[PDB]
């Protein structure tokens, strides 16, 4: 696949549409999310594209290389760690990321997995408690969607 | 990828959870759909896992081999043609399908595509008209969901 899309929905007002495109050897992530509180929100690819229990059955971060959580720029990060998206005054976050670890095919493929937008800022694995090394203290899953093949 | 799951949702009362498991060279499809009118309903894998416009953005049946519409037991069928599911008087259809053409990996992989349950019975390509050979005359998309990787 060269293009993927994900529609984020949850139990509150958070909603959004993320597009994924393979450009060269990398993947470009674009889109926008509305209904968010102002500030940073953890944005990650969770392992399972299972929405049987809402965002909860999405499991933990996609991590085929079995590393600890980190920011998008660290070496020690989960493949699913895309950092934070930032909502403005109006609750709108515009997504514009380029990432070297996720893919739309092969072992690092995120097609069929779940994009999750979190309630709090991701601390990038530097919070200092065990939880930081797992989820960055990003908190609850406000909205999520299964990543599908797009036209 | 040996297991997948799909949660079907739409704008009406139809809902369901479909599970997929690779067994030998086949995919075993199980689950249930509720809120359906009694009788047969076409059940197919549509090409895109794009839910930006509901079930409509899912595109047509998944047909990598450029064949016409048929029933699951036909040689001339789309890879996404799984036939019909049957809802009882209470509106519940129990799904139990074994299929050798769809797959959870490789070229015919349905991971990231869309499972759709339709309003009318699928005529299996034997309706006598032209639509019969494209869609089985299954009617509207009652509920759909993106097929994701399951634990
Ligand atoms: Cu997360
Ligand atoms: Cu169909
Ligand atoms: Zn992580
Ligand atoms: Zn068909």
């Amino acid at each position: 696949a060269t293009k993927a899309v994900c529609v984020l929905k949850g139990d509150g007002p958070v909603q959004g549409t993320i597009h994924f495109e393979a450009k060269g050897d990398t993947v470009v992530v674009t889109g926008s999310i509305t209904g968010l509180t102002e500030g940073d929100h953890g944005f990650h690819v969770h392992q399972f594209g299972d929405n049987t229990q809402g965002c909860t059955s999405a499991g933990p971060h996609f991590n085929p290389l079995s590393k600890k959580h980190g920011g998008p720029k660290d070496e020690e990060r989960h493949v699913g760690d895309l950092g934070n998206v930032t909502a403005d005054k109006n609750g709108v976050a515009i997504v514009d990321i380029v990432d070297p670890l996720i893919s739309l095919s092969g072992e690092y493929s995120i097609i069929g997995r779940t994009m999750v937008v979190h309630e709090k800022p991701d601390d990038l694995g530097r919070g200092g408690n065990e939880e930081s090394t797992k989820t960055g203290n990003a908190g609850s899953r406000l909205a999520c969607g299964v990543i599908g093949i797009a036209k």
